[PDB]
């Protein structure tokens, strides 16, 4: 006997335990355990919010962004910031056309512009222009909000490099290692390449997608990383919200 | 003399250059045009040097660094850093008194019939601060840094830093002035003026100006706005334009160079 779907939802509202795994042998014992775990979840949540107010910290998502960013700069990556608005033409050069399914997920701002659903269009542009100014490899990254109709707003970390690279795949796997280790998630699986933790995809990366330079890139979902690391019971608690703050429900 | 660079020449000089071209005066058109030619070459050269320096010495972004400098200073003062959604509701805008008839309403980017890109951080911050009051009897002090959007030193996407305090100990105006000092000093801009300005949302604000350029609007209340958000105690708050601060501190010739861009990187044009 397990918690009902409704009970799971109620437990996850204020609690960050792993309630789906629990089994009982009696509706009566399920119900008694549920009552106790709901009370513990709620009191634990209240104590946690009372603690943040009393000892404020950098936001958990901001802290994670800083930890990863300082690691990438030490690896030689330039941090860039690009606009949230992108053009329809930019999406089309990404092959996101009325045909592709991602297109139907795009938030349009007007007839010619959209909220970016990924960071790559802008980063490709910046990377290519930076290469106009140097003979060497160019390595950049951005962290920022992306938007898709479904989290509808999520924070992507995208890194990319252009230029000569001995063993592109090995180099890309090392970039992934730098990020994951800096994020506090050193244990993960690789599946052009996907990063999974217990089957949950947290990164998609690839080597080398009219003359072009060698290029590779990796995109991480930072709320997903934070959720896994802090063992929050939903992906809606660690990022931007007016209901949650650093894992705790404020209302 | 009395001859200046033309408006078009000023725009051309500022594309790659961060000098103060609007101050130049010349005897005649020939001397103006000769100086323009020389200064355009200097600007392009200096710009290329800056780009090559950034490539040789990769760094955090200047806007990110400013955001961290100020945020660390506020957390040290006991402010909670929050992050709230970019999307907000039409009702939330109405609660700020941003309704159909108001000028700012015409500046709003709508996502659908009920939701918009936030033009300001106050709507979400009011909600969060009010809910945090449910959990403490003491001061509630929060801030957010994040993109806001307006149809328009103006950008259509800009980064606001908004702070607010519900129930501070002491006079709300002196407390607000001290918080402004913390931010401005942490931003590397200790010299500024505080100027009363009119506001259709707040009635009157205290603005932070540097050489006449607004970089922040701040206010206590007003009471009708607090009551509209179920807040029944003294509140204050301040909203800073981070690109404006960075532009002034780094002496960039336009506000488009230090923030998010596909043409500029930390003051230098890459294309
Ligand atoms: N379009 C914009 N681009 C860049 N910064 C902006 C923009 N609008 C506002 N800001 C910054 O946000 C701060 C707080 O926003 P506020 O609502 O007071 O702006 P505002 O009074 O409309 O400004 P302005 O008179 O300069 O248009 C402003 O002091 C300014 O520093
Ligand atoms: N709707 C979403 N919510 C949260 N994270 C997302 C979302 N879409 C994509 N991501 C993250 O972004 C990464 C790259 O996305 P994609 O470009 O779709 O492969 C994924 O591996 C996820 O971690
Ligand atoms: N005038 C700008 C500046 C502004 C001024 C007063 C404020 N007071 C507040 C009170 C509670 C919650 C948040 C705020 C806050 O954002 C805030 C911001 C704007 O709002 O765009
Ligand atoms: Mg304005
Ligand atoms: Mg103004
Ligand atoms: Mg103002």
């Amino acid at each position: 006997v397990k918690y009902t779907d409704a009970q799971i939802q109620r437990l996850r509202e204020y609690g960050n335990g792993t309630y789906e795994q629990k089994v009982f042998e009696d509706l009566a014992s399920r119900d008694a355990a549920f009552s106790k775990e709901m009370s513990v979840a709620s009191t634990d949540n209240e104590k946690k919010i009372k603690g943040m107010i009393a000892n404020p910290s950098r936001h958990g998502l901001t802290q994670l962004m800083n930890d990863i960013a300082d690691a990438l700069v030490a690896e030689g990556f330039i941090e860039v910031r690009t606009p949230i608005f992108i053009s329809k033409d930019a999406l089309a050069r990404m092959t996101i056309t009325e045909d592709k399914p991602l297109f139907k997920q795009v938030f349009w701002i007007d007839e010619k512009r959209a909220l970016r659903p990924m960071l790559a269009p802008n980063l490709y542009s910046v990377m290519r222009d930076l290469r106009d100014h140097t003979d060497g490899p160019v390595k950049i990254f951005e962290m920022g909000s992306c938007f898709r109709k479904e989290l509808e707003e999520f924070t992507m970390l995208s890194l990319c490099d252009m230029g000569p690279r001995g063993d592109a795949t090995e180099v890309l796997k090392n970039y992934i290692s730098v990020v994951m280790k800096a994020a506090g998630l050193p244990d993960y699986d690789l599946v052009t390449i996907d990063v999974e933790i217990n089957g949950q995809e947290v990164c998609s990366a690839a080597v080398g997608p009219d003359v072009h330079e060698p290029t590779s890139g990796a995109g991480f979902g930072l709320e997903r990383l934070l959720t896994i690391r802090e063992k929050y019971s939903t992906v809606k608690k660690g990022g931007a919200s007016i209901s949650y703050l650093n894992g705790a429900k404020i209302n």
